[PDB]
C-alpha cells in the first residue's frame, strides 16, 4: 500500500503575503499547539501505511496536518490567515470524519480544536 503526496508546501506561482495575523498563527497558535502532550498525531500527515490503515485516502481527500502547517507558515505559503485557519479546520474535521466519536484519538482532537479557539480569539487586527 502507499501514501498519496503531501499537501503542497512549495509553489513559486502562488502570490504570498506575510501578515501580522499569520505571524501570530506561527509565533502563538501552532508554538503553543505544537507542545501540547496530545500534538503528536498531528505534526505529520497520517501515514495509514505504518498504521495499517488501508482505507484512510479512500476516506478522507483533503488531507492536513500540522506538520504541513508548519511548513506553510515557516516558508510563507500563504496570502492570508483565512488559509492558514481553514488548514486547521480542515486536520480537525477529517479526525472527526474518519474516527468514531469516543475514539482516544477524537478526544485529543478536541483538546486541541478547545485550545486553537481560544487562540484565534486574540488573532491581532490586521495592521
Ligand atoms: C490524526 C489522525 N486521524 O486519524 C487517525 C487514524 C490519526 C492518527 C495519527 C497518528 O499519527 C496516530 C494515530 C493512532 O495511532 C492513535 C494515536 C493516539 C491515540 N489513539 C490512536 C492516529
Amino acid at each position: 500500500s502507499m501514501n498519496p503526496p503531501p499537501p503542497e508546501t512549495s509553489n513559486p506561482n502562488k502570490p504570498k503575503r506575510q501578515t501580522n495575523q499569520l505571524q501570530y498563527l506561527l509565533r502563538v497558535v501552532l508554538k503553543t499547539l505544537w507542545k501540547h502532550q496530545f500534538a503528536w498525531p498531528f505534526q505529520q500527515p497520517v501515514d495509514a501505511v505504518k498504521l495499517n490503515l488501508p482505507d484512510y485516502y479512500k476516506i478522507i481527500k483533503t488531507p492536513m496536518d500540522m506538520g504541513t502547517i508548519k511548513k506553510r507558515l515557516e516558508n510563507n505559503y500563504y496570502w492570508n490567515a483565512q488559509e492558514c485557519i481553514q488548514d486547521f479546520n480542515t486536520m480537525f474535521t477529517n479526525c472527526y470524519i474518519y474516527n468514531k466519536p469516543g475514539d482516544d484519538i477524537v478526544l485529543m482532537a478536541e483538546a486541541l480544536e478547545k485550545l486553537f479557539l481560544q487562540k484565534i480569539n486574540e488573532l491581532p487586527t490586521e495592521e
